[PDB]
């Protein structure tokens, strides 16, 4: 990561995660996410359209803003590694507390929720 | 195709859109970006000479994410298709972004002999 940039990824920030549909066009959709310095990670259910994207397309980008200084910004282009199940909602959880998310209990949805590993490839602020 | 019925708002303000483009290799990119909404299309602002462009030069195909920067559970989704480009030689279409956004690029930028208007047509919306 760039010098001065990874502090992004530490902060608890909406990112915009783009996948590429089976129709070969783009979608992106805003996320929740974790670094560890490493990989990011999403919470996810099976159910939605962006999880049979990557099923399909592992190829992802994230962009994120600082939103107290718009000169900051990152895109990180990875690719998904892995496809955890989380049927517990221990993950979801997670990254609630990092956000001060709402719920205040498992996510009901928990049965086909999973986390979805991504190890980036570049990062790009410029 | 009609906005979902009181998101409108989130076009109308301020507020960055992050676009979503696919390289001819198959793999997406997305860059926070200033828009214009003008009730039909979107319109950016970019250059010819970066990625970006020539991404959309070879699939008109996009997308772009809003979110409200208060609540996160109040956003816009709206994918659509590259229907033209029009050149910003004085970067006047540039500087009229900054202005939406009361921004500090107040100045014509030096690369505005490349620079260029895009204009998308919504083909879908999503809150949900």
């Amino acid at each position: 990561v760039p010098e001065g940039y990874e502090s992004l990824l530490e902060r608890p920030l909406y990112g915009h995660l783009a996948t590429v549909r089976p129709d070969g066009t783009p979608q992106v959709n805003a996320m929740w996410f974790a670094w560890d310095g490493e990989v990011l990670r999403f919470t996810h259910t099976t159910k939605r359209q962006k999880y049979r994207n990557i099923k399909a397309n592992p190829a992802v980008a994230m962009s994120v803003i600082d939103p107290d200084n718009p000169y900051r910004y990152l895109e990180v282009r990875g690719l998904v590694e892995d496809i955890v199940p989380d049927p517990t909602g221990a993950f979801y959880l997670k990254l609630n507390d990092r956000y001060d998310g709402p719920l205040t209990e498992p996510p009901a949805d928990k049965a086909d929720r999973v986390i979805i590993v991504v190890r980036p490839t570049a990062f790009s602020k410029q």
